[PDB]
């Protein structure tokens, strides 16, 4: 019995959840978690991945407009680093994961492993979000990795 | 705030020998195994097998009477001789087994993939660095060897 689980993720639209993409599954190894994608309906490329604050995905408010899963918060980082700098580095949000990378029929199939995360307990109660942009692990030339919108977002458990 | 750091250089690899210069992979310690960081161009958009291979060559090599490329190289490095190919977050297969190349749209690798399983330069040094036309599923299912077919680029390091 492996120590894995799945998350269901869902378009994040102004108004709230938009269709179901598919899942993502989280699995236990030795190096720490894997997370194997499975999901559609992405734009082809590499995708900013990070597990967020509050388990929401439930859009939120920002200068008069509405934002798109803005109620999942900021990276976690329970260090309080307040620095992203992905996941290979101790020194920033524990919530920084690999960039998801998207084929280009705009799947996402490929396996990434977050190293600094080591069991199921970890993620459970914060929000899985897919970027619109990349990520180059920095919070340099752009913030958060570049990452930009939130355009997809799965809770967990 | 520092780790152990070298660079490879990477060629397209024909049947008549080396290639076009396709640019590097940076292979840094982590306190969580090697990483790998291509700098690369003149690829085939999408997900590449990538592993290392035993021996320090990335020559052509000969089959039934034909110019293999980089078939020098040898199979994937295999210390434990385990035989079988189960990708780099799997102990029971070959220690060369790398993550996917992942190859943007426009040809170019960037994106860093880090190998668990590896944690010192020493293991890496003096062995080829190999990139396949194909995927990698870390199977020998349903295809040999992830599916990685032919060698198409190829660097030794060090
Ligand atoms: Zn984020
Ligand atoms: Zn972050
Ligand atoms: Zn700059
Ligand atoms: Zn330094
Ligand atoms: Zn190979
Ligand atoms: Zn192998
Ligand atoms: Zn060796």
């Amino acid at each position: 019995d492996k120590a894995s689980m799945t998350v269901k993720i869902n378009e994040s639209l102004p108004q709230g959840n938009g269709k179901a993409l598919g899942t993502v599954t989280v699995t236990e190894t030795a190096y720490g978690l894997l997370f194997t994608p499975h999901l559609t309906g992405l734009a082809p490329g590499i995708h900013g991945f990070h597990l967020h604050e509050k388990p929401s995905c439930a859009p939120g408010m920002k200068d008069g407009k509405a934002v798109p899963a803005l109620a999942a918060g900021g990276h976690l980082d329970p260090n309080k680093t307040g620095v992203h700098l992905g996941p290979y580095n101790d020194k920033g949000h524990l919530g920084d994961l690999p960039g998801l990378v998207v084929n280009a029929d705009g799947t996402a199939t490929y396996p990434v492993l977050a190293p600094r995360l080591k069991s199921l307990s970890e993620v459970k109660q914060h929000a899985l979000m897919i970027h619109a942009g990349g990520d180059n692990y920095s919070d340099h030339p752009m913030p958060l990795g570049g990452g930009g919108a939130r355009m997809a977002c799965g809770v967990i458990e």
